[PDB]
């Protein structure tokens, strides 16, 4: 079961059993007496605030730590809580990933739109995906009107919950009302209430059962679908007029210094992400079907949490925007509670649709997203952006010995 | 509940949780490889006799302290129990802390010499607190005469209670007839017996009725007495300050501390201002109930310096008094565990800085002496490492591992 | 039981008490302030993935190991391990050892060939084996049509047996027809079905009467096919070597590895088969002497890891993440080290035996053998020149010297 | 209760809780990373035969042995054990420290030799002690005649105590006969048997109480006190003619060097001892009044020990551990055995063999020229500010990075 | 108790408790952030093997032992195994020292050839050891004839006990029939069968009546011969030595090894007069000698000259020319197994056994070395070869340490 992935164009390929994330990390603490990996000032200010907390699991304090880095254990906990984010802990069969559900909506939106046949198998979903996201996104830059891309909930308890309150299979009528792009695929005729043709219906019993109920009876599937298509299109904004060719002076990532001996015209619009959807997003599809959005671009989970945080120069101290991850981590590593670990999961997915909303709200969004990772996560240049976007940081080998 | 704080101008702000001393120390032991943090003379001499003493907390005697540095544990406990050298240990609802009850007298003064508007909310006294703070100096300046800024004790087990003995609410008549600024304050008809009371005024509409007059329970009016002089020295230290010159001994190095993480000159005032505004005020609006020692724990280090302050000539000094008070806190709280001991020598570190703090105001210019104790003792050299000495109580500097 | 090796010309002579490897590797570890062994591309990246895995045994994961090394266990075990490949774990009496099976069907067909005197005793079978190698090896080329060095498999429960189906002796008929080695000795004569048969000939008057003959009980056959195709890898291998040159590829620097254990142009150039015939008289010889039920992974441990290599071989730059060039090895370690579940052991030794055959058929099937092999050699052990490809048959790999400071 | 304390002159002056010793040592371990303290040859062999003894106490084998140098609690156990030499360990309330002892006889000598009035404070013991010591070792020089600085033992069950045998007060006739320091001292007409006139008694009696005795009646004193006296005047030979403001290329004692940040005309003969006298002596006697003279001037002792071991000429390794034996045993017996008998012998063995030591040092022709070499060779110390640091420290330490 | 000896002229003397090489070796580890002692190829190759050993002392596998190093335990249990190869661990009142043995049968040699009378002290045996000895061995050169330096053993049982089987006071016949040193003093007259004994007359002198004639109780002639074979090639290394020269070869170097502790004062005469022929054996048997055995007279020769016990033990293993590296622990199997036997194990019986054979292979290689045509031209390869000894100064310092040890810089 071992699978292949690219990253972006003339880079090398990367053959893996299961995650690369998982499998890349490790080998950067290999070379202990001559150099340490570093993360970036995101992760060296989470690294600072792990180390004070009064209530943090001893086994991620390694001695790494305090030696201007990261233990392997703490960077690779923490990837893997970010990658959970938007993974599905609710043990229903009416439920889709959320990768599924949003590949739906925006399979199911192309269809109406263009005279295209409607997709037969998850693989026709797909297939096209840089084009079927550029028919959305340019239909969504002409939505005028108020309204932005948030959840409108009218109770606190309301908030504190995923799926509708007393087990309800759809959320109140405010819910909805102020998202752009719920309404932009509303007043396209996509998930009707009932006869009114429903194409994303057509595509779930088609692909993914019986089970799967209309979007608009059972709405969870159409709220996870939506928030998980804001991360594809935030992915496809960022590298729309990506160029990965030219050497950039402020290019962060540098695979000959990490990987070692392991290591052996102009992109058009489009083609950054067009190469990272064929080479990395189906490859990695195909390999782990039931894969979450977070899963696939935990660099955008990343900024999203960072984007809700947004007079000069300043030193950030506070550990508020670590909180939803530490609390996972304290919640499967040291008290080992299953119902406090749910409700710390479900903080940390909220913490990511505030964030989102955020970065989708921005007059003009991957701007935004750009100084973010350059920021907190030292990326510079495109080939930085669609790296970080896959890895959730972007390493670098600094010399034990000064 | 994050708030952020800025020490001097064009200087970078700070985000914190709850202290700016308590969350930037522990960042500088995370490049053990490569350097570790060091904090001038005193606290080298501190590490040195800390090491030494037969009876001192196993936990504070680290590794790091004989690498020419000052562990975590050491560093952090020293200056916390520097930080909690005013702070009140009764359990009494008549109390204020010494920061409200010096807030109180300076605005009463104010309103008494001025006239301006009784504040009526606890915001209006820390505004315009550095022209508040600049009418009482320039008076006080003007008081001729004999006397200091020190408490008269007639009996050694009086000079041993923060409080009046035998639970009175007034100290012995002789308590405060040699002090200066009680005496200015009370010549103004500030803190009257029964008479218009306006201190009285502002802790009856702020800080509920529970607070007597002055007069009445004496502690609040010799608390606030000590916190007015800790802002008092902050405000003359800080008076002609200047930070845009880039000074050839500057001491502290924000950008070699942090790393990653990270012209018209100033009017008279107007460093203490920028402070006031940017530190004083976001501070006491996270906690509105800190000591003043806890506002500036620098003055608080130079204070208890100046009571040491004999032979001319080159010296060394091995001696482990001057740290007697800061050790035996840390003892009692560390080791012995002893409630009584503990408050006893909680006493005895605010009474030496009682003592320090009138050595300091009693010196011709005081700001001079000022100087003089953080550039040798602290390693301060100009205004920018005044400021943020008052604040961090020390100024870290990082010297690598390998020479 | 002390013996002495030789593995070039003009190189020192070695004395063992019982193995080179693993008298070595311990010697490399007694200077740890100022150097530290790299075995080379591929002990890195099995470094590496030993580090990740879930199930490994914890006295092989060493602080060394994450100070751009290997632990000398973790070395030790694998070289160990890869040394057992072709070792005879059945307890049975008809049995030969691989290079025993070997030496007789190279000796009967040399004689089958020539004409020249069926050996006598252990010692003749070893006797001008350059030569016999050599005449097995030209007629080998010369074998046109299809096939290809593999066995034929028509089932998987077939496959994942190394002995033939409801304990039979003999294996299916199809199983060797795809073989070119074997149809070529088949066709010369060797291994009848009963006609003189030479191997039995040579079996009976050495290795006893309970050795059957090859067609009868046909482990030994398989076995000896398998061998014989290290020794023709090896034989093609050194071929053209030169060791005099001082290369500048050459990673192997024995000074700089033994230091004072090692007491330290015009000369004529090596003549065509005279790297290997010194290989043979000086190492093969000896070892055998000394060990004479020696597997053939034990005297060339090195072609059973470019074998494992050969069957891992998308165009571009590639960065391999993958342990699966490592499972066999690990499972056996896992299994002997934590574990001890001797079926479980018994049937990973097996997976590592199939998966050697079936990366020594990808060697043996490309067009030019030796120039894949020094391929291998060169990009996953760093092997540069003769002298390391001589070296790394006989040690496994090519350990260097790395500062610890730098 | 801290006191002041200075050793040369122009030198720095130490601001002490109790004892420059135990204070200054401690802070030469705390840049590990960078440097370790050396103590010279002589505690390079003490360390290295500390680490070889089967029976050594644990604590006092720790790392910094290993590492060019000695550990923190080896340096400062040796030097507490060497500085308590003469401490005085019977309970008796006839006894004086030896410092004071010393400090009557000389005075009573100064007094019977010139106008000058007895001494009426404990003050007026040490004003002057320069002046007190030179008159008495100007006449010391001219005894002319057989003797030496040793006691008379006729038994060695004698030898083995310092106390006369069989509770008496006197010791054995025989015992002060061949000691030409008691001698020249009798016929000055101190310490007489009784109506002779008892300067030393008249002293005793004003300053010290009623209880101590006449040093002719209870003669442990008078031991005691010879001894005590003895150090006194090997330190105001040891400096007579000293320098200090010259910067000597053999100058070991780099104060800048170990302290960091804590940190013309000729002096004339006799100036480098009162200065330590009035800037170390009678500050360290006004905080300790009772401290012994070991406990003043460490590295008399420990020169008076090395005397004893000065076979064959050339080039010599010394490996052996006798010259350690006497304060390796007291370390055992408080250290790991806690045996209180054993230890009063330990302590008694270390002060007998102090006492044989300093027989050899005035017994040599030029005593000084004596010293002078012991210093260098085994205390590393080349000049006067080198000879005058290890009279009070013990020692001579320097700073040597831990990266070559 | 101190006690001073000197190895060679023109260096300094060494004042020990007891033991020269217990008391210097320790001071080798004492600056450890600077540099480490390494004890030539032989102890490098025995570290190397004890490392990888699967029954070891642990106490003995010590992290110096990774640092291009031997830990101090293991080189001074090393050194202190090979010095014990000849202590008598029959506690029998028969029984001489070998050194005694050796010592009585040179003296009585010299009686019977020479004028001399017969010596009435202890110190009387060591006067003139280097003229006792050279006459000694100027006659067994003249020995012609088979036989070598080995005893005859008829049977497996009778080569694994040192003393007689069957609790016996004679060995067979046959055992010293071959020993050509036994010949040469049995031709001259000494230990008869009863004829005077001139070897008994020093025993009952010097060493009580309970020592037996050698020839009635023949462990003492066996213990003597072999410690006599000893000093027979200590004599004929230094035979031709010459000290005052710094050789470029010379591995010792005193001032590294010692730094403060040695005061090196004036340095002699490179130029000066050379050492005639016996001159060097003369100075190292009056100041290292005679002071070593007069501080502990009950001394085995194993205890004088470890050096040589060690050339003897690395001498049988001396077939193929060229460059050679030795991965085989044969060569410290019996140092190897007493050190298991007392660290470990402790079992008395295993532990004498274990002796018994140290012994026993030091008697078979001191017969190699006899028996090569240049006994000190073989003894110098193997002190070269093995220790790293590339001078008479090296020579002198080897036989008397067990090693010549260096300062190796820790960081490089």
């Amino acid at each position: 079961r071992n699978f292949t992935v690219a990253i972006v164009p003339g880079d090398p390929h990367f053959s893996v059993d299961r995650d690369l994330r998982g499998e890349l990390m490790p080998t950067l603490y290999m070379n202990q007496n001559q150099w340490l990996p570093s993360f970036g000032p995101w992760f060296i200010s989470l690294t600072d605030n792990a180390m004070q907390r009064r209530v943090f699991p001893k086994e991620l304090k390694g001695t790494v730590n305090f030696q201007n880095s990261t233990s392997l254990k703490l960077i690779s906990h923490t990837l893997t809580t970010v990658a959970s984010t938007t993974a599905d802990f609710f043990a229903d069969a009416r439920h889709l990933t959320d990768t599924q559900a949003a590949l739906c909506l925006v399979n199911a939106y192309f269809c109406q739109k263009t005279s295209r046949q409607l997709p037969a198998t998850p693989d026709d979903l797909l297939a096209d995906l840089p084009q079927k996201l550029d028919l959305l996104i340019t239909q969504l830059k002409q939505e005028s009107g108020p309204g932005d891309f948030s959840f409108t909930y009218s109770n606190p308890q309301e908030r504190a919950s995923l799926a509708p309150l007393n087990k309800e299979s759809r959320y109140p009528t405010a819910f909805f009302q102020r998202h752009k792009l719920h309404a932009m695929m509303a007043k396209a005729g996509l998930f009707p209430h009932n006869p009114a043709m429903d194409l994303v219906f057509a595509i779930t019993s088609a692909m993914f059962g019986s089970d799967i109920p209309p979007f608009s009876a059972y709405q969870w599937n159409l709220r996870a679908g939506i928030v998980a298509l804001e991360v594809f299109i935030l992915a496809y904004g960022l590298l729309e007029f990506g160029q990965v060719a030219r050497g950039h002076p402020n290019r962060r990532l540098n695979l000959v210094s990490l990987l070692g001996p392991k290591f052996q015209p102009m992109l058009k619009r489009g083609q950054l992400f067009s190469f990272i959807s064929e080479h990395y997003i189906i490859p990695t599809l195909q390999a782990n079907p039931n894969a979450p959005v977070s899963f696939i671009f935990p660099g955008i989970i990343l900024a999203a949490l960072e984007a809700r945080s947004t007079p000069g120069p300043f030193v950030n101290l506070t550990g508020s925007r670590f909180n939803e991850i530490f609390e996972i981590l304290n919640q499967q590593l040291t008290f080992r509670d299953p119902l406090a670990l749910l409700q710390a999961r479900t903080a940390l997915r909220l913490a990511t649709e505030e964030g989102l909303d955020v970065l989708l709200s921005h007059p003009s969004p991957p701007t935004l997203l750009q100084e973010i990772i350059k920021s907190q996560f030292g990326g510079g240049d495109d080939y930085d952006r669609a790296y970080f976007m896959v890895l959730g940081c972007l390493p670098v080998v600094l010399a034990v010995v000064p």
